[PDB]
């Protein structure tokens, strides 16, 4: 669910100032974590994307004598590759939204790491 | 190669030993090297498979052209079993390569984080 | 040249001799030079091969144009051409080498920074 | 000019005389100038050749456009790319482009050699 | 202005008189100014020429499009991609563009120059410190 | 405003009175303010003029879309438009002033550093 | 108003040498003051920027009933007004960035002058 990722990133970006020191190392770990999410979403999408391509050919074959005789009307009833591919594709757009969220997450962590260094510096400035 | 295994490897790599910050700085540059090497080898493989794919594409094009609508050829072939398989492979490596690019970004910023932490320590002094 | 051998060379190069952190600092700039030279020479080679490819392409265009391929297919088929595929494969390979060398130069520049950082942590230890 | 000779020149230039770390520091800025000068002049040459190429392209375009052999226009783009006179001039231009990229690298190199120099000076200050 | 002459000027400028390391430090900032001034004036000129170039391009487009350039007309009918090529070949346009690009080269040289003066200033401080070390 | 006059003013500003190295340090920060002020006001003006230009562009676009201007070429012809060319020339000119002022702020910051360095050479002769 | 920020910074950067001591502490307070200005300005611009996106979408609809769509919409009086505002705040923000740079280095100049005093001793 997207909301759960929103809540997760939200929780993650907050900084504990005394372990501002701890947080610097931990900052790189968030990057890793979200990178992993990123790749897995892409991986999933690729598989589903692959599936859609095959479904299209099958439906294409359906829709467009001498040679075997396949019953066109039962082909139509049984195959429903339109309904099914389209359904799965709707799902795929959902994942596209997730992937866009993960991109936002990495931009966020990179700049959080900078903000962290900045605050450390403004403190050193107060000194 | 498996993407999950690269994920776990990067995971291991990004961890920082606070007591060995100096070591980690040098090893950080070594990590940069390691992932750069992974990167180049993955792209190399993908390039080879890409050549194979260009050939599969030509062969299937021949099949479909009768050597059926001209326009449908693009769709069907894009969907061609053999082509779909080789293309799937190629795209998979493309995903690995993108992961390695992310990895190099990660190591570069880990190196910066390292400098930052050193600074917060000298500040504590 | 082999990409793997450049990988091993860079691998060797990035290793740091801590007592000759001092030596390495000067030696670090020399590494930059070495890889920059490699870098340029690779592009140079690729440019020559690229020129050859352009001629091959014209020949294949002639081949395909009949001087029964479809014009869009002309693009596809020619891209698939054995000879063109071979020369292009080579050219792209060199492109990979070039990208590796770009990575190498980034690597040495930051190794130089890491070196200064370590020097500083030492003076801190003092 | 030859690329390898620039490679050797940069090679010689980047070497550091540690006692004349002091001399080298001043000389370091002079190196920047020298390569900067090389840099602008190569681009200048390339610019002239680039103009020539554009004219050659039009000329070859005319040849190819029928204004000997009859090439389809998208294919005209391909064939003209094959243009021996054009190919020669472009190849040349790109060669200078290679030189230019090398000089950009060189200036980056001198900038950081200057930093390395300060670093070494600091390790010297460290032995104290 | 000539690029080679700017090369010689910068060459002269970057040289350091060590006893007047003191003089040079102040003079170093003055050099920045001098080249900054050069810099801006060069860009200014190029901008004027750039405006001129834009007009030439429209005129040549008309020429090439069969729309005429004064009492002169291009009996040729150019394809738009070819329009791009042919106009790129435009002798008058090529001349003005060549000029403009030349000034662009001068400008890039001046940017390098300002970088140079900035780092000469740094080298100066560093050297002062190495002097104090002895 | 004229660019040359800014060149002369900056020229005057960057000069250092060594005995009032003390005075100059404080005045150096005041210079920053002055040029920062110049800087912001110039961009503000250019922004207003930029708005005017955007309107001019639309007007000329209308003119050109039906003035017989070709649809693909519109960018070129308009780029050459008398009114547009005038307003754009102005705007770019102010852009030149802005870039000069940025250089100026860089200059004052480093003049401040040079000042600290010289003070140090004085503590140094002792 | 930008001019008023110019006058405020102008007042801020002037240095009282005897209260070089006072000024050092007051210097950090200035940093704070302008940092707060800075953040609040970005926040406002961000809010206005959101509004602009909606205005843009509305105007896009208007215009769609494509490249010229981009040109004309850029010319979009309502969009032009909101963008003008947004850019204005961007100018203020850049000014405040300059201001923070100014206070940081004024702080350095103060330490330096303190040192020349230490020099006569």
């Amino acid at each position: 669910r997207l909301e759960d990722l929103q809540e997760e990133l939200k929780k993650d970006v907050f900084i504990d100032s005394t372990k501002l020191q701890y947080e610097a190392a931990n900052n790189v770990m968030l990057y890793s974590k979200w990178l992993n999410k990123h790749s897995s979403i892409k991986k999933e999408m690729l598989r589903i994307e692959a599936q859609k391509k095959v479904a299209l050919k099958a439906r294409l074959d359906y829709y467009s004598f001498s040679m075997d005789r396949y019953a066109a009307a039962e082909m139509k009833t049984v195959l429903s590759a339109d309904k099914d591919v389209l359904k799965v594709d709707t799902s795929l757009q959902y994942w596209g939204i997730l992937l866009d969220f993960c991109s936002g997450a990495l931009d966020a962590i990179k700049s959080r790491g900078f903000a962290i260094k900045h605050i450390q510096d403004m403190r050193a400035f107060e000194a």
